[PDB]
């Protein structure tokens, strides 16, 4: 009877389900917070996998200040059992002595450290101190990494980075809402999500 | 009898055939055209595959102007059935809503949209508007992407980018001729090619 | 009896052996030497493989001078049979004519051209002239590149680059000693190494 409603329901479902298709895009954003109240975002869209290393100079604010921390926003059909973040030293090392450092540290940020912001999204806050660097790994949920599919995955995976400067958190927040990505505001509230709702937050 | 001629013929053939050897170099160039009449070239040489994303700030002219469009020049033993280009939005997305965007769009630039500039070369003009971004994919013609060869291909593939600024199209044109790469001049003529001719354009 | 000594011996061994674990970090550094007496270092840490192309503008000193040459320092569980360096032209080509250029040149720098600086380290000096570019390849000693392991290797390999400016060679030298990496001083002496010694250079 109410096919107008049914169609809108299917559209909502479609939006929530499209990211699970094999060549769907994923979106990871690293929001850097500065004492000034300003933010800088490193926004990555990618279809298969993302490996990020933000060096200490990239993390600096225009004024030259280092960030208090980052909000790392994971969005899409990401394998949550392998999604991870760690704050390394100025050299990108998780042990001061490189001879005993590894690809990832024994206390890498993962598991339930990533907060649920919807079925499509996780977010985590990571405090930083001076000269810290940031590493992020996100991979598509399995396999495109097996045997013959690995070839297409390698050549198909074009990571598209953007760096965005925000004057205030309000700008970050509205950016996140309109980009449909998880964000955690300064009070710790989840104020943006990838999940589409047919009536918004009506309940 | 005329072995001097035969040898020159073999040299011509060798030049035209060398790019088809498995570890041969390929060359893709993105020529950005600005209203000023100036051009900027993103010149990539690579042995196996190339994935390019040019962000909106990279595409800007020194003055700060955005390009009218790009000429994408494909050269070498490229798989023409998979070679492609697309103009994405400022975020590198082919759908404004990332949740319904994909690795490549439903109308990606490919097939006979790429103009033949010789057996070794294709070229295509792509008009751009403000904040557009550019994505290019080029892969070596099959397999180096199969099973055990994929390992060497991954580690062997060092993409060597150069960014070159030109004052006038004449500079672009002579650059393309001497670099043996396809280029399409402002009148739409193919004025450069990778194909070697023993007597030049003598017919 | 002397378990204090034994433990220190095991610690020394552990430091020397840790880099051979499958997810251990490797470290490659390209030290650029300028006529000014200043140096610039491109310092890479990575777990699986490293592909480097330093373009001519990256190689320039702040003043705008080109380097006299580079010291390439290889450290870790590197496959010394495949480790290599070459100085290409401004375009990253090992043949002026790209149609006859290849992934690596017929006289690529490898084998015993790399000087032994310990069981963990090799180093080589490479003179450069204006507009030369530099290519480096280093891979973990086998296999993580075979079949099903290639997937993890691809996603696990986050290369962490740092660019460091030094005022004098003395600064470079002490940097190399404290970073436990091979370096060859201006007299040609090996003055730094990754190898840990329980009593230092006491013999």
């Amino acid at each position: 009877r109410d096919v107008r409603r049914e169609q809108q329901e299917i559209i909502t479902r479609q939006i929530n389900t499209a990211p699970y298709v094999q060549d769907a895009m994923m979106r990871v954003v690293v929001f850097a917070q500065y004492p000034s109240g300003r933010y800088k975002a490193f926004d990555y869209v990618f279809p298969d996998y993302l490996k990020v290393f933000l060096n200490w100079r990239e993390l600096l604010e225009g004024s030259g200040r280092y960030p208090m921390g980052v909000i790392v926003s994971f969005n899409g059909n990401i394998d949550w059992t392998r999604a991870r973040v760690e704050a390394t030293n100025m050299h990108g090392l998780n042990n001061t002595d490189w001879r005993e450092a590894r690809a990832w540290g024994p206390h890498v940020i993962c598991g339930n450290q990533l907060r649920k912001a919807g079925h499509l999204s996780r977010a985590v806050y990571v405090p930083l101190d001076e000269h810290n660097t940031v590493k992020v790994l996100a991979t598509a949920r399995q396999n495109r990494f097996n045997g013959p599919q690995l070839a297409q995955t390698l050549t198909n995976n074009i990571v598209c980075p953007n760096v965005i400067e925000f004057n205030t958190e309000s700008d970050v927040i509205d950016y996140a809402k309109m980009a449909h990505i998880a964000y955690i505001d300064q009070a710790g509230l989840i104020v943006a999500s990838s999940d589409a709702y047919i009536s918004g937050d009506s309940q």
